[PDB]
């Protein structure tokens, strides 16, 4: 929804108030300067030549023309009033032969036409003098233009919400196309599909593609073409519910419709990527509403969110007598200190280092925010992993929460599932009718007009009882502009994994009524993905939370870690957290019992295993594996198990789809130990261990050539996400010589040789290496 109607044509404002309706150009303007030395209307009216006036409906006055009372003279610089009070022109009106100017000091009469206070014109786009003189010598051959008449870069500082859209509108819509292209350009021609029957007696499709890097996700959308000759042309729509993992290659969709699904046939399916502007819609819509809506956010949130100078505010509280909420662990003085700040502020930073218990010091923050009884409480992140570990948590501390997702979405199952608004829907047996319609649906995926009527007026009904009555909303960011939660209110908003977004993604939850916000994550973590490079040298790819630490806000930092070994947690303390990550546990509280594996240096439990085979694209599409490097991984894999760990304790992380899905087919092949314990051995790539952890952890480099490289390979900040998912031991395999083309990866190398890790030859007689960086 725009601006209304009477709208100032320059800043914005609209307090009926304020405003005066200029009768030659049919624009509103209002009475208070800004920038400029002199009103808004009256700069206009001697640039665009005016003198005749209307004021508002709901104005001190009425919706009245100002005229004067003896002959009707409409010129606003010949009017005044004589006092009881007369309008009259200044000659020969106000003369005695038949004073106060109306324009005075170079606007309207305060108590006639009202000026805005000093917050609604620091709100308002902040047009200059200069800038009124082009728009207003525009309008004179173009009465429709506006001040927009390669994309400029994001800034520190935003003089205006306006200003904010016109930089970060743009960026949006360049990754929008950008992406768009992406997905069209993806199509797989000669597809065969294996048929299959859900328990829920939904149609199931499953087939392979080649081996791509970019990622698909559960809850894509996939078109099924069938075009073979075998039968007629066929098309369905379908949402994926399995991408090629431990269990194989294949990707697995969900029909929409099981009806007419051409289970008999099997060779010549075509697949598409289905592409929404969805997304992309929310986040464009977010930057209009925050520019457009003073409602939307408060006037601090909105002055610091833009880089302004604000007076620091103390939100008024009461504080829990304990800052531990029932259910969670008890907090370390850090995390209490967090807790306590971030209550008291209306913006916060927190960050989370790894192990740190970042997630249990939001679940805690959310629960306090929500015992205050403000409404439910809003809590999002970038990804939907985040977002069910935020839930997950936040669960624990019994209040209720309502886990929201797309329509599209609604076919996966994770632990927070039960906590699902479609699915608490489906349990509300104090809705009879609703269920019964629910029923009959679930036979076709459809129902007839009359019925799914009815069936999506109940449903309303019921998403507005249980939203309403939440304690606790958790959706994704982007799923925070879903239009269930739109004419709802979210006065405390706490975004986790913050620094995973982009700022036009973060914004979406954000105006939703903001007046206290908790931002948390940790910048040299995970960042936004920005697949337009034009988008991403623009700026795109710095998260709000960066930003606000570049401005010079200080994140309240975890500062102690409980997962990791303590000679696990040096490296990325010394480079990332400036040596400042303090050890919660001991060398001893991390040495497994009996687990009788040999570390080359006994008591550091780590080491980088030099192999130098050679890397290969493929067979089957464009990423690379290395097998020389994957029967590496499978003995240490082996060596691990038969020590005594167990299959869910170890994870293997690696760059590349090649070599996840080499490395899966290696170990059911060629592994000793039976089939199943490998297949609970998670393979994938940095993204799938975020805010997770293992007891032990395996790095597959792959790359032997020097190269540009992917994921944790040429991105610092994913390379400390891989170092820091292990309790207990790390190992890394690769090549020295393809990684050293890296100021990192150098100091790593350097590390671990000092460290007498860096190591060679078989597994059971291991020596130090003789390379040097
Ligand atoms: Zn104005
Ligand atoms: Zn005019
Ligand atoms: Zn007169």
């Amino acid at each position: 929804k725009d601006l209304p109607i009477h709208a100032c044509s320059y800043c914005g404002i609209h307090d009926p108030a304020c405003v005066v309706y200029c009768n030659t150009s049919k624009k509103w303007f209002c009475n208070g300067r800004g920038n400029t030395s002199g009103s808004h209307i009256v700069n206009h009216l001697v640039r665009a030549k005016c003198k005749e006036v209307t004021l508002h409906k709901d104005g001190p006055l009425g919706e009245t023309v100002l005229e004067c009372y003896n002959c009707g003279c409409r010129n606003v610089f010949l009017l005044g009033f004589i006092p009881v009070v007369v309008l009259l022109c200044r000659q020969p009106c106000a003369s005695q032969s038949s004073w106060q100017p109306l324009i005075q000091d170079r606007c309207f009469l305060s108590w006639l036409v009202k000026i805005p206070s000093e917050q609604e014109q620091l709100r308002a786009r902040q047009i200059t003098a200069q800038q009124i003189n082009k728009l207003e010598e525009l309008w004179k051959e173009n009465p429709s233009a506006t001040l927009e008449d390669e994309p400029q870069h994001v800034l520190l500082r935003y003089e205006d919400a306006y200003q904010y859209q016109n930089i970060f509108g743009p960026l949006v819509k360049l990754e929008a196309d950008y992406d768009k292209k992406l997905k069209e350009s993806q199509t797989q021609d000669n597809i065969t599909v294996r048929w299959d029957l859900g328990l829920n007696k939904k149609r199931i499709a499953y087939f392979t593609l080649p081996k791509t890097d970019s990622r698909l996700m559960q809850g894509d959308e996939i078109c099924l073409r069938y075009k073979g000759d075998l039968a007629p042309l066929w098309k369905g729509i379908g949402h994926v519910i399995k991408v090629p993992d431990n269990y194989g290659d294949e990707i697995a969709i969900e029909l929409r419709s099981s009806v007419g699904a051409p289970v008999e046939v099997t060779h010549n399916f075509q697949v598409d990527f289905v592409w929404k502007s969805t997304s992309f819609d929310r986040m464009q819509s977010a930057l209009k509403t925050f520019a457009v809506d003073e409602t939307s956010v408060s006037g601090y949130i909105y002055h610091k969110l833009l880089g302004h100078e604000v007076e620091d505010v103390i939100i008024k509280c009461q504080l829990p007598k304990r800052f531990t909420a029932q259910g969670l662990p008890d907090l370390n003085h850090s995390q209490v200190y967090a807790v306590k700040t971030v209550l008291q502020r209306p913006l916060s930073l927190i960050q989370g280092p790894p192990g740190t218990g970042k997630t249990v010091t939001s679940a805690t923050i959310v629960y306090h925010l929500a015992r205050q009884g403000n409404g439910p409480v809003l809590v999002c992140a970038p990804s939907n992993i985040a977002v069910d570990q935020l839930t997950e948590k936040i669960h624990q501390t019994g209040l209720k929460v309502v886990r929201l997702c797309a329509k599209s979405r609604e076919a996966i199952d994770s632990p927070v599932s039960f906590l699902a608004l479609h699915n608490q829907i489906r349990n509300m047996d104090s809705m009879p009718e609703l269920q019964k319609l629910q029923q009959l649906k679930d036979e076709t995926g459809e129902l007839s007009s009359a019925d799914e009527k009815r069936y999506r007026a109940l449903k309303r009904t019921a998403e507005r009882e249980l939203l309403m009555n939440a304690d606790v909303i958790c959706c994704t960011c982007v799923g925070a502009g879903d239009p269930r939660l739109a004419k709802m209110q979210f006065r405390s908003i706490l975004i986790d994994e913050s620094t995973q977004a982009t700022e036009p993604e973060c914004m979406v939850p954000v105006v939703l009524g903001a007046k206290q916000l908790i931002l948390v994550g940790d910048h040299c973590q995970l960042g936004p993905v920005v697949m337009c490079k034009k988008a991403a040298k623009a700026g795109l790819s710095q998260s709000l939370f960066e930003r606000l630490v570049v401005l010079g806000i200080r994140p309240i930092r975890l500062q102690v870690q409980y997962r990791m070994h303590p000679a696990l947690s040096a490296f990325p303390s010394n480079i990332f957290y400036e040596g400042s990550l303090q050890n919660g546990v001991t060398a001893a509280d991390r040495v497994k019992k009996g687990f009788d594996f040999q570390w080359p240096q006994p008591d550091k439990p780590m080491f980088f295993y030099v192999t130098q085979g050679q890397e290969e694209i493929a067979s089957s599409g464009t990423s690379y594996l290395n097998r020389t490097e994957a029967a590496n991984v499978e003995k240490i894999t082996t060596k691990l198990l038969k020590a005594g760990a167990k299959p869910d304790q170890i994870g293997i992380i690696t760059p590349y789809e090649g070599q996840r899905s080499y490395l899966v087919q290696y170990m059911q092949f060629s592994g000793s130990l039976h089939t199943k314990l490998y297949q609970e051995v998670e393979i994938a790539s940095v993204d799938a261990f975020q805010g997770r952890e293992k007891d032990f952890i395996i790095l597959s480099c792959v790359r032997a050539n020097e190269h540009q490289g992917i994921g944790f390979l040429n991105d610092p900040r994913r390379l400390n996400v891989a170092l820091t998912r292990a309790r207990y031991g790390v190992i890394i395999v690769g090549n020295p010589k393809a990684l050293s083309k890296q100021p990192l990866w150098n100091h790593l190398l350097n590390y671990y040789k000092e460290q007498k890790v860096l190591v060679e030859g078989p597994l059971n007689n291991l020596r130090e290496s003789l390379m040097q960086f």
